[PDB]
């Protein structure tokens, strides 16, 4: 099963303190979490895709 | 950033060990892990898509 | 290169009259258009995917 | 409905003759074909995505 998850320290006015949904956070948590079961390798970028945006 | 992760406890032939990469495991771990930062909602299925398979 | 195209002759008024961006239209035009160069096979459904929808 | 189509002028083997599955071919044919029904705009790149590649 393919799981889709958007992680991008959503910027917003406030200054906030720390983040949670960081790109590096996913790699580390996901890799560390799954490594415990025997998963390894490296994060590879997905194949480039083009999408038509309507305008008229 | 959109993150792609395949989780499917595929176990055709082998030992009677665990899997960890279970669909339910992702929802629970991902939801529980992220909830700690203020994320909620429900897992929704992605929009159906069709892909052309070559043959000839 | 992967190309993304949304084809769905949706209607939200009353006077549809006709369509163009139909699912069947894509298969036929795309298959007929590409067949001219040596492409064949059948339209296969993409692998199911799940996306987390925020709520809070 | 989202339609997935891979178009890439990668031939490698063979000699010079003709083509059909070119990136520019899709934009032109798809735009010209659909413009006839009232579709416009420009080809925009899809959102970057990362996929974990197994290794061990």
């Amino acid at each position: 099963m393919q799981y889709k998850v958007i992680l991008n320290g959503k910027t917003l006015k406030g200054e906030t303190t720390t983040e949670a949904v960081d790109a590096a956070t996913f790699e580390k948590v996901v890799k560390q979490f799954f490594n415990d079961n025997g998963v390894d390798g490296e994060w590879t970028y997905d194949d480039a895709t083009k999408t038509f945006t309507v305008t008229e």
